[PDB]
């Protein structure tokens, strides 16, 4: 295996438009695979680090972690993947042999769990991307905004080769995070009520999960009212904008539902929203689930009696899905027509116009925009 | 049915010794039962309201809610109890026909749930106790520090008539609160580790529950080191006094257990302890359970990532036991030799020396002191 010269969308500077560059992609080392990306999409997380909003900024960098592609080659020690396999790169991995992977409960692999600071590969700490002999840094070990990328095999989910990669690429992050938050963690029973804070891809995945679970009432909470109408296609039965009410939103929800919803799922990462999501569930049997990741360090706060009145608060990561074990199953759920993905896709652009996907997201116009390589 | 003249231990004034008085006990009204108390014990909750520490103080008052006795008569509409039945009064009830009672998850009856302010009966708002025509107020609808008391039937658990009332009287509050907090809510699997904050009756019930569940490691946390040795009889494998460590106790526990315990149970009601109990459980699969009731209004606070790292926080009330449905079953657990109650009993006094039970508790010398009527 040798070096590949291809196109990648490089971020040279925070908040500036990506530039299509010719980059060089080194061959995969031990336990790595090199993937030809066919379709990729944009997630709020790409945007957050591209703006360098909070974290330690790292540039130049190739973003992107939602994608579908085909294995071009594998490094030594790789046995579960071969050239030609259809795959989804995942931003967090499953080594399959650590304490967390062995557990039935957790998907937080000690080897391969999400790391937003890391710009190089595990094996040697180096980037496989370069331009004129200078490193272009990785993002989440996936960097899918490139015609070719290199990814640790534990972060590569082999899927059904008949599944259309331009649809199921969105399964690798946002949608599955919400879907699993509901189906694996909240676990609403048939007939129950659910409140969902946030109506982006995670929230709409959570709603979709509640619909699949047979929830009879699904209340969407978002500050942008223009997200409301489309939300009904995902099973949301009514939407509430906290701005239209003087009362705290948890009180509004509790009055709507004679004491509160049976389940809630907080998908925005706002701490105030976490607090509201917890307090809006019913006493006795209410269960709140946090999945949105916060940008601030503000503490979760609440009066202890809210708990002693028999509420439960659960946090989850990536919907408690195991990347390699479970995600292929999620693709099947779509193949077998339980899961409806098409409605998540509101836009499509060629790789050459990738910056448009940023525009659509920053304007709140899109759910997911599919970016198509080779055009 | 007519009026009974008997002895009761009356509190006339906050923090002052109880006085044995001759009181009059009116006959039971609709859905009420009148009980001859044979054995009763003291709980920290009696003491807290007797000192009038926080709540709205109400005097004169007859305290006591842990007891075993025999039904003397029943009011109209009572069908599940008859004179001669062996019973345990419970501080919180089960009407059996409200939304909370119908639920599989909750024991927070809409009709009969704990009320610490109420000095009279539900039916008419009046007390059945009097001295010289003046009311002596009820406590938790049980008031068991009297040779005879009147209690709503929903708060009266008929139990096995062969069970010794001078042992199983402690089953009606503290012990069962802890036992159930562990067995019904924490639900530790065989081999797991458990941290228990507080080594009073609730904590020792929680420990006993963890032992019964087959926990391999049970770590007791209490500020009073003299509670440690006796705790081993309850299954505690080691004890830790936060005062002997510079590090925060949740860090100490996490270092003892390679990341934290599998389960924790907070039994003191200290808010700081609730925070520590939550943070000391392991990421991925850790579950913390709050059951101790706070005396202050301080908020529970913690960094949200502690949740998103896949921790779970559960609050419970009375160990999630249904008073009438489950508590008789707990007595059987003792009859069938699964549950060991004798070790909870460290003292015994006659009703005439009831104030001694207060002394033993205030000196931290006792777990439970049995008070015996008729002497
Ligand atoms: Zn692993
Ligand atoms: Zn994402
Ligand atoms: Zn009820
Ligand atoms: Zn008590």
């Amino acid at each position: 295996s040798q070096i590949i010269r291809c196109k990648a969308a490089v971020a040279w500077e925070a908040g500036k438009p990506l530039v299509i560059e010719e980059v060089e992609v080194a061959p995969p080392q031990k336990h790595e695979v090199r993937i030809k990306i066919l379709f990729t999409s944009l997630c709020h997380t790409d945007v957050y680090f591209w703006e360098a909003k909070g974290q330690t900024p790292l540039f130049p960098r190739i973003f992107g972690h939602e994608a579908g592609g085909i294995v071009e080659s594998v490094g030594e020690g790789v046995t579960d993947l071969q050239p030609g396999d259809h795959v989804l790169p995942i931003f967090t991995g499953e080594c399959g042999e650590c304490r967390h992977c062995h557990s039935e409960e957790s998907n937080m692999c000690d080897l391969l769990r999400i790391n937003t600071e890391r710009g190089g590969m595990i094996h040697d700490g180096e980037s496989r991307f370069s331009i004129n002999g200078k490193p272009i840094y990785h993002f989440l070990g996936t960097s899918t905004f490139s015609e070719y990328t290199v990814v640790h095999s534990g972060q590569v989910a082999k899927i059904n080769p008949d599944a259309p990669l331009d649809k199921v690429c969105i399964v690798s992050c946002g949608l599955s995070t919400g879907l699993g938050a509901t189906l694996n963690v909240a676990k609403p029973k048939k007939g129950q009520s659910v409140a969902i804070f946030g109506l982006g891809a995670v929230g709409l995945g959570a709603a979709e999960g509640a619909r699949i679970a047979g929830a009879s009432r699904i209340i969407g909470v978002d500050f942008n009212s223009k997200r409301f109408d489309q939300a009904k296609e995902f099973g949301v039965t009514e939407c509430v904008n906290p701005k239209d009410h003087d009362k705290p939103i948890q009180q509004v929800i509790a009055e709507m539902t004679d004491g509160g919803v049976d389940r809630s799922v907080e998908c925005t990462g706002s701490v105030q929203a976490m607090i509201q999501a917890f307090e809006c569930v019913h006493d006795g049997w209410g269960v709140a689930v946090l999945v949105g990741v916060p940008s601030k360090d503000d503490a979760f706060k609440t009066h202890p009696m809210n708990f002693l009145n028999e509420r439960t608060l659960k946090g989850t990561f990536f919907g408690n899905y195991k990347p390699k074990t479970d995600i292929p199953g999620v693709v099947e759920k779509y193949m077998n027509k339980e899961l409806e993905l098409e409605k998540f896709i509101t836009h499509t652009v060629p790789f050459s116009e990738i910056n448009k996907a940023f525009d659509y997201m920053l304007k709140g116009e899109s759910i997911r925009c599919i970016i198509t390589m080779g055009a």
